[PDB]
């Protein structure tokens, strides 16, 4: 597996399952793990330190509220980190988004949309990255995009059949 | 020193100097250090792990933007952590505030106002905490508050002298 | 009891019960009372004035909307005040958060997350403060944190059993 | 004087001077005082308790950030309170506005615009209230409004003279 | 009737009924009418022009979204106008609040909280205004406030009976 | 003139001059006038009522803060109204934008960007509308757009000459 | 058909159906199509390029989140474009609104309210535009507006019958 | 060059120069071009269509306000796109951020911080991606990060020399 999907809590799985779905569709081997900067800080450090050796080329990290997980991983590895802001209850993911995207100069995290759209798109982006060097994966992405496009094109009128 | 003041960058000093000022006024010994979760992650872990042994009873941490520093310290010590959101340029500290205050259940950070007001108030709160067991410090806080109150009371009319 | 939990309305109890829960778990004696700056202003003043004599070393105060209760207590005692922003209907606690955290220089309130996460974390922070001088309580916090960490570590994969 | 203008700090005078200006224009006797819920809580209570006896029929209160002053006065008198949110630095008065307008059922504060527009309009509203029973003041307001209207009507084209 | 309650739509009644409730409780005669600046502009002008002659001393106006009704009434009468921001669906009354409170210098509207709290408080404020010259109404407000206070004081503990 | 540019205050001219500029460039005859819903309500009604007879086919209206002008014109004429939110000081035109765009069903206002970009674009949109039936104007818009495009295309590299 | 209604997804139809409703009421022939800048970019370009030839004089475009559809159409035709921000889940259409209204100088989109109110108002505005040159349509709009006004006027009291 | 830096306007260069700086530091060959979805739509399509053939493995795109450029490129190529929100005047890049990050499922853009921090971090992320397969570049990133870390570690005390 060349991609790891991690998240701050098991309660984030309802969101992050949409990243894993994309990888099943595109036949991308992936790791899935609950890793919390706040509740499991030492495992976070260990996970981030061993990511390259473990063969990860992209890491997708999701968290809600004061969403530190993606940034703290990015601080401890040169493996590209993609951040998914989970939709929090009070602030509807604005807290998650700001906590993730607003990284200082030197430690980037590529941030996707709040919520399930973002989880899916994080997997698609990870796939696009891997596809630069994986021609079979490149073809499969190409095919999947064409399928999305064609479905829309085949159904131009949203109204009831008549 | 029973209090440590730390911050994510030397550029935060313009703000965090107002915390140190309060400690000079109240004669509270304190440590001051640049500690970054993002740029110096290992030192953050070491600092947090050794805080109790080093004699710290309150930690004041300030950072801007994706402000992870206070929360990451709080994840690694039981010493109370107080967070100061530094006023960021684009988002005027809303990013800092959300990144600090919105901690998940289990790892608290007591958050103060955005900016220099918050830095001062973090020192005052740290002092109030210490004062529960330090009667001389308690008296000095009491005296300082009375001085603030009396100044306002002595100057009820904001208009020009006439 | 060395901690008081107060709130602006009985309707805040749905939130503030999560602070009291933490104290039951950690065996921390505590007081619970509805105290409103707006509806019971004189009792607020009396409560704040008598807090030290009554043996309180931390006060946790929660309120929604124009959330003045924590700050008004803090104006009238040197006992540390922790503020919990209750999640209001229209503004989802942004009004509560701003009303609490944005205190002027001289009168601090250590603010926690909007909602039930914040109520819990306020109790945990109060506990961390008390634990500086209460070794048995310190051990119990330590044990509780390890239990949270270990649960996450013991359940790394959020997916269905297979 | 049937109106009192109060504010949380002398630094608020730059804003609240625009309320006093309106009263000078309309020849309305008024009191001006720095009264802080946070720095002078006891004077706040005394001021609010004695407002009716002192002859006040409207109170205009201004404050910035965690702006508790108007609401705390309103909690302690039946004299109508009008609130002016001062434009704070970080949050540009959104904190002031929310802290003032979002009062719970039972204790109203009539809130005006953030900043100097609001200070002026608070005085005008206070004047409109008083004018219900003061025919000479009613005429003077009427005349002042006509003067504003006529100035605009007399200058329909904003372009340079030609 | 010395107070009129108006609103932009019949759909606002769910909110504005809480203003009328207060007047029933305090025995304040009042008028209730749907008046829209957008859908009935001419009636708005007629209503505002005839308000003084019709005996109104306070007008309470409520509207949602682009909430122009209160301000447009205030532009056309010297009778004090109080504005109630109705909680809109998308923006949860932030649009309503801004549209109402942010009036330019010369034309004030005293704004209350978003939603049903605001509707009630608008009636209470209108009552406080009228009470300056209506001693029987003043007593009734005083009694009602004491009843609210006493209820809270009589029920200090929010927990289940035991 | 088939287009009128109006604004709530002469202070809005700094912004609305960018609409007039576009009309000078495209040789579109236009009217310019300060018309305020708040300060000149009767003239607003008269202006809106006579717009069709006066030959206006688009009206561009700009205002800041509680920006009622565009919507109140739209309530009183079937001539299409385009709204320009002026950038207010405290809220940076969010108040202006919400006050303009959030119109209820039945009375539309086509809203453009906050500030000078919006003023220009309002004139361009008005021009596009008129161009549907004015072939010479259509050509001139076409030419102006090509000029903008070509300038960008002719300068692909933003770096210093070397 | 002189108006086209397009939208980024079939899921937007729940909103955009309220635009089509207005056209049915006013007997305005219209086209309806799902056109996505993101999922069908080439069809977007083709649609925009052929709009004038196809007889469209107004285009109404709706989309949610990162709502690029209206602006990308406007970049590729001189036919006036009206934008409808669909109410997104996390951000309640603030993302949609900003993505649509905040167009740079040169490429306007006339933006309506978030959600179903906006969809209706976009159709009404399109109709007002067309009505400048379509006297029968002008009469029908006039009649429809009078019907809305009269309904409100005929039902001034929102209370229960008695 | 395996990376292209593009932006909506020459006025964005003040921001995007910080991306190019990182590439100069790390000796990464790169292309720089003004490409606008709004002002040069056809060139955008051509650029995106030819990106893979032209040898680009990452594209960094920056734009302000209604920031469509990154997303429209991402719609037309499988080459990973990274988005930089430029800090707009009115909304301080919140419009830019929302327009970029909130992409629907299927078309991702990895978004970085508002402003110059984001531009730098976009280049660093692009570099991290390329470094997965470029060992010399990997070493250079590693060295650069160590240099940043060491500088902070070498300067722990922000206070004046004494
Ligand atoms: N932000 C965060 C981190 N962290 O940054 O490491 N760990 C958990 N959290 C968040 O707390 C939220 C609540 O988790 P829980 O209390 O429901 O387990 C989740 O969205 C999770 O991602
Ligand atoms: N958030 C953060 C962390 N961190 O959380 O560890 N370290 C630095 N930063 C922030 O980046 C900001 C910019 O720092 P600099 O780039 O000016 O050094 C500071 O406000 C600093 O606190
Ligand atoms: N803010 C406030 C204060 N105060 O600051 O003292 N007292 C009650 N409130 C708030 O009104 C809200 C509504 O209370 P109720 O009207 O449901 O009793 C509660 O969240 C409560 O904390
Ligand atoms: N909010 C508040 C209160 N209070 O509510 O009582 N007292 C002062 N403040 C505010 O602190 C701000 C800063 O005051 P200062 O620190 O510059 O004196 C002022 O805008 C003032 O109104
Ligand atoms: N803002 C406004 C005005 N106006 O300002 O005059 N008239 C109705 N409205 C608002 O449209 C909203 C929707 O009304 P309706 O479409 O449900 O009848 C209401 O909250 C109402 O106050
Ligand atoms: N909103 C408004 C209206 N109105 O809606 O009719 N009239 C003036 N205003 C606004 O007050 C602002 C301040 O005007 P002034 O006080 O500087 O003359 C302007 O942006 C103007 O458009
Ligand atoms: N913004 C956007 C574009 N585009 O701008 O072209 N296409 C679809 N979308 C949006 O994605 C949202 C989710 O669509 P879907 O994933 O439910 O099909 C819709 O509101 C749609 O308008
Ligand atoms: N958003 C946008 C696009 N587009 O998305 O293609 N093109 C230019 N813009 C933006 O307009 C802003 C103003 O450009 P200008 O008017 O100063 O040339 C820039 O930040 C630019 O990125």
């Amino acid at each position: 597996a060349r991609v790891a999907i991690v998240m701050g809590s098991k309660s984030d799985w309802a969101t992050m399952q949409f990243a894993a779905e994309i990888f099943e569709i595109l036949n991308v081997p992936h790791h899935v793990e609950v890793v919390s900067a706040h509740r499991t800080p030492d495992k976070l450090f260990s996970f981030a330190e061993s990511a390259e050796e473990n063969g990860y080329q992209v890491i997708i990290a999701g968290a809600g509220g004061a969403a530190h997980l993606p940034g703290m991983i990015a601080a401890k590895t040169l493996v590209p980190v993609l951040g998914v802001p989970v939709q929090s209850a009070a602030l509807s993911g604005v807290d998650s988004l700001y906590s993730i995207v607003q990284m200082p100069r030197g430690i980037p995290v590529g941030t996707l949309a709040i919520g399930k759209a973002g989880a899916a798109n994080a997997a698609l982006l990870a796939a696009q990255i891997l596809a630069t060097h994986d021609k079979e994966l490149h073809q499969r992405l190409n095919d999947w995009r064409k399928a999305q496009t064609d479905e829309v094109l085949e159904n131009p009128d949203p109204r009831g059949a008549a």
